[PDB]
């Protein structure tokens, strides 16, 4: 806990320009999402208070309030101090309040990390969850020291997108603002809200989700009618703003699928063109999300994930799947590969115009 009051930025990143206080709320949100995952928490609410504190509430279990027999303190004392992890939320506030309900009603003060009295019980109480609310420390943050809706509001979303079925709403108690994020779509609605404002030119968004050799691989795509790019990639929900090895499987097996298509139901010959990875891409929206036991990270951002063995998990799990997307979806194939065509006209037109004079 000292040791990270010493190096802040290396736990809870950049303590300057508000990346490192907003995960100071990501991390708590965490602990609410695997109880959810879990199958116990139902709803998560983030509230942005007018003091510059943020607290969290979920409905779930609450966290353990039998005592630790080496450590002699309450098991949820041992989650708040022993080591991202909640003790660097809580080693880097300057207060901390945590409540439990689990059927008694159970309170905590930290200050910089160290409890001012034991976990005692305060009432009594029908309900169960868990709240913390926390004042960042302002030894640590410097710059962007106040809470940012927009920031919050952007990853809860996405958040919830990720998890299934996960109610989670955000309050902003300075100027009354709210959202409620709950998507049971998930990935495949995350892409229909990436195309809210586009025009989608086919009805079926491809989506598929599985697990071999102890990877998770989930995918949902579906293409507009424009000619932008928009892949989004996640590990274990960590968003990589650089791709990596499961952006490289993603295009290595849909170059390949779908030209072996546009090959086999003879597109290229009539067309007489031969289509590259950058036709496939224009108009695409898609969401690549993937779960690895023991992720490797390019650096301490995560921006690029650099597992080599995701590729082919990725590449492989995409090949057999998108091809079956494609056969079963007829109308839907036949309107994708007519854009991919004519990007591959344009293309191969306009290099035959530089050459020829
Ligand atoms: O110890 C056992 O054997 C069983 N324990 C559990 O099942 C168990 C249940 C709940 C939690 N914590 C949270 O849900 C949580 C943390 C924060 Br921060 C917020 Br907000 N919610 C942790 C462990």
């Amino acid at each position: 806990l000292d040791a990270v009051r010493k190096r802040p930025g290396m736990y809870i990143g950049d303590t300057d320009d508000g990346t490192g206080l907003h995960h100071m709320v990501f991390e708590v949100v965490d602990n609410a999402i695997d109880e959810a995952l879990a199958g116990h928490c139902k709803e998560i609410i983030v509230t942005i208070h007018a003091d510059n504190s943020v607290s969290v509430q979920d409905d779930g279990r609450g966290i353990p309030t039998g005592i630790h027999p080496e450590e002699g303190v309450s098991a949820a004392e041992v989650i708040m101090t022993v080591l991202v992890g909640v003790s660097v939320v809580n080693a880097l506030s300057q207060k901390l309040e945590l409540v439990i309900q689990r059927g008694k009603i159970h309170r905590q003060i930290y200050e910089h990390g160290v409890p001012q009295a034991p976990l005692a019980v305060t009432g009594e109480t029908e309900k169960t969850g868990t709240m913390v609310r926390f004042w960042p420390s302002l030894e640590t943050f410097t710059n962007v020291t106040e809470f940012e809706y927009e920031i919050l509001a952007k990853r809860l979303r996405e958040l919830s997108f990720l998890n299934s079925g996960v109610s989670i709403r955000l309050r902003d108690k300075r100027d009354g603002k709210e959202d409620h994020f709950h998507y049971e779509g998930g990935i495949k609605a995350f892409v229909e809200y990436l195309n809210k404002n586009k025009t989608p030119i086919h009805p079926n968004i491809f989506y598929f989700s599985t697990e071999k050799d102890g990877i998770g691989v989930e995918v949902a795509l579906q293409w507009n009618d424009g000619f932008q790019e928009n892949i989004y990639c996640f590990t274990n929900n960590i968003p990589q703003r650089d791709g990596g090895t499961h952006l490289a499987g993603f295009r290595a097996a849909m170059t390949r699928t779908l030209n072996a298509y546009m090959d086999k139901e003879g597109y290229s010959k009539k067309a007489k063109v031969s289509a590259t990875g950058d036709d496939a891409r224009e108009g695409l929206i898609a969401v690549v999300s993937v779960k690895v036991p023991d992720p490797k990270f390019s650096s301490q951002t995560k921006d690029k994930l650099v597992s080599s063995e995701v590729k082919s998990a990725v590449e492989q799990q995409m090949n057999e799947l998108l091809a079956e997307y494609l056969l079963e979806n007829p109308t839907d194939a036949k309107i994708v590969v007519g854009k991919i065509i004519d990007a591959a006209r344009a293309r191969e037109a306009a290099r035959r115009a530089r050459e020829m004079t």
